[PDB]
């Protein structure tokens, strides 16, 4: 199928997301050594999709989707993976360390964001069995469903964290506090990606 | 394939007409009870290339061709069944007697008109291959070639015919003379119908 | 709708093909002055409809069909008229006398060819109700089915038609004899005319 | 422009259907010898035209109108070209002797399809102007007035001819009598394929 | 008109980022629980406006308007009410408390961003209009007019507040003061948001 | 060429943004009144760049590339400029001095991802040679190619930039170490907005 690279390459773009959650959770135990070598491991499988973004990019004919969406799905599908190594970077650069009271929350919000990648991976796969009348509809209604229920949980998370940063703030640096803000929207960011994923296929359905 | 409903149908309008061989061979040895059994042979297979037509035109979603453009060749396609019954139902209500001197040359004639149809199945096969970038051009190149041949012959064929018919023409009654004319003229038409064939198919291959 | 300036100039269409009923009628009664006013009143449709061909040449910007699918159905439409037009000016300019034996079973055959132009009407006209999801299956199907009955119906009566003719030639002129195959062919093509039309409603159908 | 090559290839149709004047013109004076060459030069323009033809079918990227659009107007084109060769070679073939009295009309109604063929290879040079918004209106609003006014005179012509041909039948042997109908009927074809150039040219302007 | 569904959707999302004014108006006036209340009033109308997202996204055949166009359009109008729910989730969860000089200025400048998405909401209704030739180019250049309008007063608006709050810095929290400047940001997006909704309507007009 | 008006913007907001690097070299040099002057330079070239985006806007027939296309592109190069005329305006208005030890880097930095505008600049040229068949390949591959050694040094010199703020933070009022963060963003933005030019030109060549 014309799909399958793609579905390669969204594979790839959630193997480095979710390395996320490893490293993560390396720098919370301060085996900083570790972190580092995860985040050689997220930074692998960025330059590994990058790769297959390249051959895809220049390489038909007859054919059952537009060349142009699957570009543009493309492009959305390898930001996730870009932002997965800008994040760790960020977080090897500072050394940031999460404080105590919000790193069993936010390793649950960070695994909620990627679970949303989990997501776009499966209706990229489950779109094979779409290519192989009525039934777009079905599908679309299907992957509305498991978004929202996704987004609520992410979005309670969200607050929680934040609330709980909001009573830490007095007793942490304020720069600090600002780059945890900046972590927890960069963490979010993934979600919106992927859900942006979704969205490109819901064009291509559209278009008969 | 997409093509496959297409190549079938094909393969039933060349049968079709590939039996207005042996239902000539019967009128011109004088035995017309065969030629009514050959005729309905022809009916059939007619019949049988409508019903396929049907379907098709009642049965999609990621298209690696346009549905308008198989819809199109579907309709040239089944003009030439329709072409080879109508000529077998005319000489049987007639009860055509090609003249001696005309009807090895007619027979060798009717063969090549049928080859011109035989090429625009061939054509539709080959187009699984081309299913399964450059290639496009040479395809082309090698069925106008393919054309060229087939073409000057049926040329140089309906000639002579015309040639030895003008030669009888005192001799027979001139509504026969004039039937004559258009039995040679319809025949013709199976070639230019199968022209139209290979047409539709190199206009799909322009739109990449 | 869209369709509207369509469906108007159809109307003409089938009333000027209407006219040659009444048109044979009175030639076959002898009454050569009818029939010569009876033809100006089908130029007068033709011109009419013609206008109206112009019009809609001439005339957009949001459109629910292809303006080409428009111009080319437009097209099909208005070769109907001008068959009518030229069918009656060859009979008056001979004084086509169609043989008493005839007679009867032409104007049948006739009035049943106009029945195929009658059905393309009636499918024009149908299509603003599709115009206001599955329900384009059931109206090609339902068209096919229609247009079978007319074929079928039509085929009969052309043979009958051609099988008094074959008995009658040694009575006349052959001339004669070829203008009146002439006239039967001519009157057939309004029905492949009128399948045109409906072939490319089917194809507009078929673009989504 | 795109459209250079089209307008070179109409220009060798319109050549070689203007050689039928001609053609025609050493018939009449009996000079066989000089017929049988004149249509040696129909031959030659027509296999120079499709020398062009097929250079087109072979040969891009950004387009400033459709690829099958391009196709389309060549088939129609080339049809003008072939039908001028059909004539000829018909007539060289029964050295058909066109009656005294039909002679002078004969000529005038074949010069006026001629022009016709003409006004067909205006519009496609007019169209690089077209090519170098509301524009496109005018354009086929005047090539809707030019083709009626020839259309007008071609239908008199032709009423003219047929009705001088009625007049001599009695004279004449009616196989001879069928060619000459036929003859004037190919002439006709010449004009009638000329239009669909037009409209050719039309659909491609309704595109945008 | 297909447009309608997108009419009602854009209401809605305007409804809902109006909110945002009593909603700062009551949070200046310190009565939090009225603040709260109309932070409901907000996710309410985003829930609305989601359900009516939904509805359209799984409901067609003719069409005056791309499908691809109208999802995303719909994308870009539910991101603004969005937006503002996210703002005021955020207010309420720090309790921000907007510093006195700013009050009226940041009411202000909040309005005239809220009034960007009322000129969407304005163009999105006005193009029932030119759905029911050239008017589609003053159309635009109107809508680029009426922008241009208010981005010279928010953009004027936006620096005045900056200003503000540059000379309040020293006085403040760093990170409340951090939060202001993101709040003076997210409501700016209002109107950047806005503004891609009318770049949409743009698209579709270009396609003829 | 088409392209030709695009060129011609894509022109302006490359100069718009290459003054952002006298700009910060005035800022450095402690010369605020010059600073003043070349926002003012920086303010006329953008607004330059909206005269020549309307009346594109606003401003065919026959096309070799899309429309919505060049509408597209030409979105996405006005970005780059409002971003160097928003940078410019935050920078003035905090008057914002770059730590000594940052200055080097910092303006090295901006100069490389000024180049990247540059790329862009390059690639909309080089086009025009592309638009007067395989050659669309090697011109992806090679942008390609240019892109990734540009992102290669950006990324380096980035990483080294914040790698020295990081250091400096214990030294600096927090709400002034943010704005440095912010602005090295900012700076980064007109790299990644120089992407999606280059990312729209190749959809455009996608499409054939």
């Amino acid at each position: 199928s014309p799909i399958k690279p793609l579905q390669e390459h969204m594979d790839k773009v959630y193997d480095c997301a979710s390395l996320l959650v490893p490293f993560f959770e390396a720098t919370i135990t301060g085996n900083w050594d570790d972190a580092v070598q995860i985040r050689k491991q997220i930074s692998l499988a960025e330059k590994q999709g990058d790769s297959l973004k390249r051959e895809i990019r220049l390489t038909g004919l007859f054919m059952p989707v537009e060349r142009t969406d699957l570009l543009e799905l493309l492009t959305q599908q390898d930001k996730i993976a870009n932002k997965a190594k800008d994040i760790s970077g960020r977080v090897i650069g500072r050394q940031l360390l999460i404080p105590q009271a919000l790193q069993v929350p936010f390793i649950a919000y960070l695994q909620r964001c990627i679970d949303a990648v989990g997501l776009a991976q499966q209706v990229i796969n489950e779109l094979d069995d779409l290519l192989e009348r009525g039934r777009e509809v079905d599908f679309v209604a299907k992957m509305i469903n498991e978004l929202d229920i996704i987004e609520e949980d992410t979005d309670d998370l969200q607050i929680q964290l934040r609330r709980q940063l909001f009573a830490l703030e007095s007793e942490l640096n304020p720069v600090d506090v600002m780059f945890l803000y900046k972590t927890i929207e960069w963490v979010g960011g993934l979600a919106d990606l992927a859900e942006r994923v979704g969205s490109r296929l819901e064009l291509m359905l559209a278009r008969v």
